[PDB]
DNA sequence: AAGACGTGGAC
DNA sequence: GTCCACGTCT
């Protein structure tokens, strides 16, 4: 019944489509950036980041040529920072290998870092009209209600089932519009809770509504880590930071020196981490910071720093007015904030 | 397969 | 407290 379905979905879309910033044009670069930013991140949160990011890096080439530190800083606070290291890498490769043109072949484009099945579909259909599915969580939710698919939406193969369904119902005339429309329906009408089935423009075609189970779809099925953080300052008030490893948690961001302590043993694991002279005073605060897959229980220890050799390794001696120029995870921004108000 | 990988806001 | 939030790499 796809031909009817298309027109009713596309009609609704033409009326209800939000004028979001990345919807101003179909520049493949602007689309790509916005899709990367929208991964596991709400639209309202993304809007200001996208505007500043495009301000700072207006073209794919501008992004490619920026220092990675300048690119992390722009992403500071968005979460899932490797999304941006991959985008930065993929863009550099588009500039050098594809002459600054986002490739329109699905196979070539998917080879770029951070680009998976969803982003292939999203970017190529909207920028170039390539008829590839663009199944995200919204689409998965819509399709699961529309076709009463009770497969655990977390299973790897489940998406592949949804992608097949898109290939056979999609408006091959206008794939971008169609894909866009399906996503917008998930966002505006067919929502995680209390979907507005009474208002929905494809309600006639929907098995979950007919069966009375829209609400129960889709079907879908964390460790605590103590952290001791050191805030060490000069008599000149310069502060000691360090750049995290290029791999693992919060890759490449800056932080106040810290280590995992396993419980509340002491402030010695901290002081020991030498390699220059430090003595630490009583801790001033403890608060916790949540990630998707773990929770840091931080305890910050103010302390005095004395110089006994060069600062190297990933460590850097930062004057206070310059902290603002580095990218810190939110947890460490709070470390600085609590330390500063304590200093009152 | 299924875990690593940030964050904020509705409820 | 839970869910959003399959997105992608591993
Ligand atoms: S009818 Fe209700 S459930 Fe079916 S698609 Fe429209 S909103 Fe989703
Ligand atoms: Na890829």
């Amino acid at each position: 019944p796809a031909r009817e379905f298309q027109r009713d979905l596309l009609d609704w879309f033409a009326r209800e489509r939000r004028d979001l910033p990345w919807r101003k044009d179909r520049d493949p670069y602007k689309v790509w950036v916005s899709e990367v930013m929208l991964q596991q991140t709400r639209v309202e949160t993304v809007i200001p980041y996208f505007e500043q990011f495009i301000d700072r890096f207006p073209t794919l080439e501008a992004l490619a040529d920026a220092d990675e530190d300048e690119v992390l800083k722009a992403w500071e606070g968005l979460g899932y920072y490797s999304r941006v290291r991959n985008l930065h890498a993929a863009v550099k490769e588009v500039k050098t290998r594809y002459g600054g043109k986002v490739p329109d072949d699905p196979d070539e484009f998917s080879r770029l870092k951070g680009v998976g099945p969803y982003t292939v579909g999203a970017v190529l259909s909207l920028a170039y009209g390539v008829p590839e599915p663009a199944v995200d969580g919204n689409v998965m939710r819509v399709l699961s209600r529309l076709f009463l698919v009770t497969d655990d939406i977390a299973k790897c193969s489940t998406r592949k089932r949804f992608e097949q369904i898109v290939r056979e119902i999609m408006a091959y005339e206008n794939p971008g519009a169609f894909n866009e429309a399906l996503i917008e329906l998930g966002a505006l009408v067919c929502t995680p809770r209390r979907p507005s089935c009474l208002l929905c423009p494809v309600q006639a075609y929907c098995q979950a509504f007919a069966e009375g189970v829209a609400e129960e779809l889709p079907v879908k099925m964390v460790k605590q880590v103590p952290l001791a953080v050191a805030v060490l300052a000069d008599d000149e008030g310069r502060v000691l930071i360090r750049k995290r490893d290029s791999t693992g948690l919060l890759a490449n961001l800056w932080e106040f020196p810290s280590c995992e302590t396993d419980g509340a043993d002491g402030k010695e694991k901290l002081e020991q981490m030498v390699g220059l002279q430090v003595e630490l005073t009583e801790p001033i605060v403890s608060f916790e910071h949540a990630f998707s897959h773990l929770v840091w229980q931080l305890t910050v220890f103010p302390g005095r720093l004395v110089h006994g050799g060069p600062v190297e390794e990933p460590y850097r001696l930062a004057p206070e007015d310059e902290l603002k120029a580095y990218a810190f995870p939110v947890s460490h921004q709070r470390v600085w904030r609590e330390y500063k108000e304590w200093a009152s």
